[PDB]
């Protein structure tokens, strides 16, 4: 109900998202940026029962950048939580790891925050 | 074949995990620290036609600390590569975010590293 | 001259910040949140001859959150870049990590992000 | 005492800092990967009055790479604590920030990990 839905980034980026009443999260990634083409598949989990104390909702969720079109050898995975309200928010920190040689492992991995809202 | 199997982190965690041909990760994770008991969801994503360079497979997988005997009111995701050969490997970093009020949010999200071995 | 100033996060801290010739940051960090009371010592190192092709200029600092007064035994880093112009901006990241016992070490760090302005 | 001194992360790059009594860390990190060449500064702070509790003592350090031969328009951070006795341990998450275009700043900066020994 609150996390299902189209929820849109800063850089427009579009995440379409069904939150399953076992704690699933499946969907669409559609990325405005990066090495990246149209839309990738979603997946992840979210806290299925939150705290009655005015709390947000821990979730995640992981895209692996391969579609029938593009392959960048790379996933991204989101750490946050659901702010819900008149202003619904979803607040994540991300790493981007990239497939590397062993002797490239140590720059293999991109860290950042994304902010994503219910308005386009 | 490679990333399907029982892998065991550094703090004695279990990770069974299965790779779909479509790039689907699903499984269990079993953690030894941290506020959580025994069993609990694993989805994620992994790059399903790596290169053939001598570089690591990318993937992601997300758990959301809540089973039928426990909640932390808290996610964590792991992003990372599969190494392949005799000592495989999956070498990651991981962001645990928790349910917080928005006074508390700076505080949400912890982060650090695991490297998961096939030996227990 | 671009980065020595008084300068502004989201959550009302107070950075105090000289940016020396040789590449040397040196200054006063003043914390609105979290276990910490007034004023603390920042040092830190920036590019002092950055790319000219419109690209920020690449700064790091460090404050440890000790004092005449208080003692939180922890320290901050902050990884970012300076924006040059009318609305002059430092982007970052940060890592925040506490003294813990090698039992407590998983959970010693803690991530973000603080963007700071020249306006109060 | 203990910080003071030659260390040595996994990757063969030498840090030699001073822990002044005030809580400065001064120094040079030779770093023997990546974008860069020789000897360059390091500043940081460290908690000069840490809990005798068998706990870690937080510290942090800034090292810009440039120095009169090379300049890569970065910076990285490390975020870490010392845990003291026979076999010394600097344990680091870093942050690594590089100067780009407001286009190109969600990439801008890698994450990792170092642990540190004063074994060469
Ligand atoms: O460039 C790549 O390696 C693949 C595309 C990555 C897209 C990044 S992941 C973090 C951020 N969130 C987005 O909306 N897309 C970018
Ligand atoms: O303490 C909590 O909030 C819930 C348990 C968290 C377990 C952490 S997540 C990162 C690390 N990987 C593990 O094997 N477990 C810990
Ligand atoms: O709570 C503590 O352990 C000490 C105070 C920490 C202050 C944090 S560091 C990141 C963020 N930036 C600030 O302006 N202060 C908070
Ligand atoms: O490649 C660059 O942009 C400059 C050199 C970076 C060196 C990195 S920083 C993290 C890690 N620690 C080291 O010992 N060096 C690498």
């Amino acid at each position: 109900a609150g996390i299902t839905g189209t929820w849109y980034n800063q850089l427009g980026s579009t995440f379409i998202v069904t939150a399953g009443a076992d704690g699933a999260l499946t969907g669409t990634y559609e990325s405005a940026v990066g090495n990246a083409e149209s839309r990738y598949v979603l997946t992840g989990r979210y806290d299925s029962a939150p705290a009655t104390d005015g709390s947000g909702t821990a979730l995640g969720w992981t895209v692996a950048w391969k579609n029938n079109y593009r392959n960048a050898h790379s996933a991204t995975t989101w750490s946050g939580q659901y702010v819900g309200g008149a202003e619904a928010r979803i607040n994540t920190q991300w790493l981007l790891t990239s497939g590397t040689t062993e002797a490239n492992a140590w720059k293999s991995t991109l860290v950042g925050h994304d902010t994503f809202t219910k308005v386009k």
